[PDB]
C-alpha cells in the first residue's frame, strides 16, 4: 500500500513510520513545510503507525533527540516514540478488509487527517486546537499535550486491568476531537476500508 505523508504545517516536523519492532519502509524522514514523502508498506501489515516528532535535532549518523514523539533518539525508527504523540494507526488486508484509526491514547503533539487516496471509504481527522487547550497537568514542558496514562501512571487511566471509564482528562480529548480516540476502551471510531487502500496523512490539515 501506499502512503502519502504531507506536512501543511508552518513548521519541520520530522515524520516516523514503525510497526513496533521494526521500522516501515526509511522509518523516518525530515519534511519542511509544504514537502510530501511517500512511502511503500507491505501489505498485510498490522499494528502499524505513523506520527510526527516535532523539534529534532540529528547528527550525520541519524542519531539525537527530538522533543515530542523520539522513538530511541533515531531519524529512521524501528520503534514507537514517546508520547505526547497524535497517531496514526492502521491494520492492512485483515481478512479482506483495511482498519484505520486516530488517536489520542498517546497524547496529542501535531494536528492530523488520514484519509484514503482510492475509493470506499471515509478519513478521519483531529485538528482541534488541543495544545492549546490542553489541561495544566497534562501539559508537556517539550511540547504538546500528554494522555493521563502517561502522566499519573494509574489502573484508570492506562486500563491495566482490562477495566476502566471515561475520565475528565479522557473526556477533554473527546470534546475537542470526537473521532479520535480517547482513552483504551473508548468506544471505537476506527474507519473499515477496502483491503489494499491506498492513504494520506497530512500533518496541519486546516493550518
Amino acid at each position: 500500500a501506499t502512503f502519502e505523508i504531507v506536512n501543511r504545517c508552518s513548521y519541520t516536523v520530522w515524520a516516523a513510520a514503525s510497526k513496533g519492532d521494526a521500522a516501515l519502509d526509511a522509518g523516518g524522514r525530515q519534511l519542511n513545510s509544504g514537502e510530501s514523502w511517500t512511502i511503500n508498506v507491505e501489505p498485510g501489515t498490522k499494528g502499524g503507525k505513523i506520527w510526527a516528532r516535532t523539534d529534532c535535532y540529528f547528527d550525520d549518523s541519524g542519531s539525537g533527540i527530538c522533543k515530542t514523539g523520539d522513538c530511541g533518539g533515531l531519524l529512521r525508527c524501528k520503534r514507537f516514540g514517546r508520547p505526547p504523540t497524535t497517531l496514526a494507526e492502521f491494520s492492512l488486508n485483515q481478512y479482506g478488509k483495511d482498519y484505520i484509526d486516530i488517536s489520542n491514547i498517546k497524547g496529542f503533539n501535531v494536528p492530523m487527517d488520514f484519509s484514503p487516496t482510492t475509493r470506499g471509504c471515509r478519513g478521519v481527522r483531529c485538528a482541534a486546537d488541543i495544545v492549546g487547550q490542553c489541561p495544566a497537568k497534562l501539559k508537556a514542558p517539550g511540547g504538546g499535550c500528554n494522555d493521563a496514562c502517561t502522566v499519573f501512571q494509574t489502573s484508570e487511566y492506562c486500563c491495566t486491568t482490562g477495566k476502566c471509564g471515561p475520565t475528565e482528562y479522557s473526556r477533554f480529548f473527546k470534546r475537542l476531537c470526537p473521532d479520535a480516540f480517547s482513552y483504551v476502551l473508548d468506544k471505537p471510531t476506527t474507519v473499515t476500508c477496502p483491503g489494499s487502500s491506498n492513504y494520506r496523512v497530512t500533518f496541519c490539515p486546516t493550518a
